[PDB]
């Protein structure tokens, strides 16, 4: 029933862009929205990768790894699952393999990737794909692993039993000054809620 | 060691604005960073997502989702009820409101997130992740009656807890729908739990 009128560009910076969007609505009317968008998507399927990183080690239990980061946007430092726009030419999976060793030192293997999926649909059209890696925690290559951080990159490496998850979480907030990702904290109560 | 030194307004909307954040980086360089912000936040966080907990006798439990076409999308998304909270609004008083207005569902309060992230490269964005129950023998929701506001118009998807991710593969498979990213989140912490 809807669909898309016109976009007009309202404001276009180097990274970022605001559109006037104008849609059909389901009862016949013409409406506007205020969008954003990147400027740096092309061709790919997704403007990012956000990866699910299941360390994996002999009698320890299971991790997730995290990152914690400052982020202008946010003025504060944010606990996020490990996260990069995906190169041009660049596939989900090397994207997230990538940014996983970038971000974190760790060597992961692919266990599955999402299709594309909705930053904040009300706001955006940005995208990216969920990638879900177990790094194995016993292989020497994960023994000492040191990011590899670029130009502006400054990132700290979190790893928290998935069997308590939100509870650590909760910790940390309790303890810093600090906002936890809501993919995160989606995740971290799915594992409680089942 | 990171902190905001300025912001400059790009851009101005009726809902959204672009800035351009100048930064302390760690290492003592100033940096630059476009940043997307709402206008509308007085408040705890700028919205309520809410997880429905749908829960019938003798039947599967349920996640109750719903899909709408979003404007900066350009298509139709599946996303957990949410909206923004009301100036005066507690959370949780935005939470049930807004799962009754999106569902017709009458809920009861189970938890209550910090705010959280939606996307903290991009934006300053923030919600409040609530889980409700909702008692689906209940008389008042035998006939859930989803009470729009202006331009709102929202379908009810209720999928059952223990398949969620397989049936939210399907829905995308067949239908040309967009995922949110934290409902996928949430859907695959259900099937990586244990
Ligand atoms: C919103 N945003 C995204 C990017 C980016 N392309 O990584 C940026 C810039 C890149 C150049 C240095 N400062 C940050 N701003
Ligand atoms: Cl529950
Ligand atoms: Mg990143
Ligand atoms: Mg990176
Ligand atoms: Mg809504
Ligand atoms: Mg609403």
């Amino acid at each position: 029933k809807q669909y898309i009128i016109s976009e007009e560009l309202i404001s276009e910076g180097k990274w970022v862009k605001l559109e006037k969007t104008t849609y059909m609505d389901p009862t016949g009317k013409t409406r506007t929205w205020e969008s954003v968008k990147r400027t740096t998507r092309k061709e790919q399927t997704a403007d990012g990768v956000a990866v699910i990183p299941v360390l994996q080690r002999t009698l320890h239990y299971e991790c997730i790894v995290l990152v914690k980061q400052f982020r202008p946007p946010m003025g504060g430092y944010c606990i996020e699952f490990p996260a990069g726009l995906i190169d041009d030419g660049e596939t989900p999976e090397a994207a997230a393999l990538r940014e996983l060793e970038e971000e974190t030192g760790y060597k992961g293997d692919i266990a599955e990737c999402s299709p594309a999926v909705c930053m904040d649909p009300g706001l955006s059209n940005c995208t990216i794909h969920i990638v879900t890696v177990t790094i194995n925690g016993d292989d020497a290559e994960n023994a000492r692993p040191k990011p590899k951080p670029g130009d502006g990159e400054f990132v700290e490496v979190i790893s928290l039993p998935k069997n308590d998850l939100l509870q650590r979480l909760d910790a940390l907030v309790a303890e810093e000054h600090l906002t936890v990702d809501a993919r995160v904290y989606s995740y971290a109560l799915a594992l409680k809620h089942a």
